[PDB]
């Protein structure tokens, strides 16, 4: 049964949704555990509350019934859980991880090169929307000239002819590759082992296809709020990381803690249990909504407010925390600084449209409203 999350907060407003911090301080204030009736869910607002949730499988389990949203690997518990992530860990080294910063350069200098004489910018258009798909197309191995945005639009049924038409694209890629192995995730994938156990050609497609669902939209929204927020909250902050080039970690750490919204994703209780305060039976449904949590005043000082110097920001819950936590967290955190820093090399200055409206430039997306368009007008020193 497929939860719509959407009818829990029932915003008024795109924009509300958007960035709904009044609904995570009024929820968090009256309701930091939350029963909602018309979707048989409990929520759960409040920092300690979330990351229980999260972590403690044997509580709380990701294989239920219900839920918020081919290996099924996000929806395995302990100890299944441990194989499947194992193998697709096998792509994600810190070797891998090292090796990968050059090659997302070139791919950020190119992009920041075509807009560097501009007058003005569409973040969405230029940076936030190819990015993501350009760097995982390298990073997969894909011939050169396919180097792909195309597919996870379409991959957003339609959802059954787009898997299809993936999976005859990258099948004859995969089995080349086995024959001809080099330094790229498909590589890793084939030449991964756990226990004596390997992937298919066919698992390994659709690996690379679990890895397109996770990586690639979610990565663009965060860029994109990251750049709203240097027009709409701190309008200072763009200046301190120009006259401080080794800020941008910091910045890209605040912008998920702050900016990346909405983040929640459900557990199904395993054994009855009062952990969270109120008594819950195996079968409920609890909602963890990490974005309300990450502005808890108990683990955030100042929680409504940008600070890239606060020094718990690392403590964010926007990649989850336990066996789950995003596989992808360091190269997302990779990609959003090294955007950031390419950016900052060309633009001294950023200013918002005084006329750019929010509401028309939203579209429902996954994390709830994600913007169609970002302009910016944009100066050189
Ligand atoms: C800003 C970008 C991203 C965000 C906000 C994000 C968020 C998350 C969260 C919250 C989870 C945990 C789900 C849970 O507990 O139920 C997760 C899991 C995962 N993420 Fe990410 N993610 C991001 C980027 C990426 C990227 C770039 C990749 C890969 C290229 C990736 C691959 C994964 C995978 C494979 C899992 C499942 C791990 C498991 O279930 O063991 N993610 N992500």
């Amino acid at each position: 049964e497929v939860i719509p999350v959407t009818e829990i907060p029932k915003f008024q407003s795109r924009a509300e949704e958007f960035f709904p911090i009044q609904w995570y301080k009024e929820m968090l204030n009256n309701s930091p555990v939350y029963f909602h009736e018309e979707t048989n869910t409990w929520n759960v607002f409040q920092y300690e509350h979330v990351k229980q949730v999260l972590s403690d499988y044997e509580f709380f389990s990701s294989d239920g019934q219900r839920t918020t949203i081919i290996t099924n690997l996000t929806n395995l518990d302990p100890p299944d859980h441990r194989k499947a992530r194992s193998l697709l860990a096998a792509a994600f080294t810190h070797r891998s991880l090292k090796n990968w910063e050059p090659r997302i350069k070139q791919i950020a200098a190119d992009l920041v090169e075509a807009i560097q004489k501009n007058p003005t910018i569409n973040i969405v258009d230029d940076l936030s929307s190819p990015f993501p798909s350009l760097v995982i197309a390298d990073l997969f191995g894909v011939p050169v000239k396919d180097r792909f945005k195309k597919w996870v639009d379409i991959l957003f049924q339609e959802k059954q002819r787009a898997g299809a038409e993936y999976f005859q694209y990258l099948y004859p890629i995969v089995i080349e590759k086995r024959s001809n192995l080099s330094d790229d995730i498909i590589s890793d994938l084939i030449q991964a082992e756990f226990d004596g156990e390997t992937f298919t050609d066919e698992e390994i497609v659709h690996a690379t296809m679990l890895l397109l669902g996770a990586g690639v939209e979610t990565t663009s929204h965060a860029i994109a709020n990251m750049f709203y927020s240097f027009l709409y909250d701190d309008k200072s902050l763009y200046s301190e990381l120009r006259n401080n080039r080794e800020l941008a970690p910091k910045a890209v750490e605040e912008m998920l803690r702050y900016r990346f919204h909405i983040s929640r994703r459900d557990r199904t209780v395993k054994q009855d249990n009062e952990l969270l305060g109120v008594k819950l039976k195996k079968g409920d449904v609890v909602i963890a909504w990490m974005s309300a949590c990450n502005m808890d005043e108990t683990m955030f000082e100042n929680p409504f407010s940008v600070d890239i110097h606060r020094p718990t920001n690392k403590k964010h819950l926007t990649f989850g925390n336990g066996p789950h936590f995003c596989l992808g967290a360091p190269l997302a955190r990779l990609e959003m600084k090294i955007i950031l820093e390419a950016f900052l090399e060309a633009f001294s200055h950023i200013e918002p449209f005084e006329d750019f409206e929010l509401e028309p430039h939203l579209t429902a997306s996954a994390t709830g409203q994600s913007l169609t368009y970002l302009p910016m007008t944009v100066y050189r020193h």
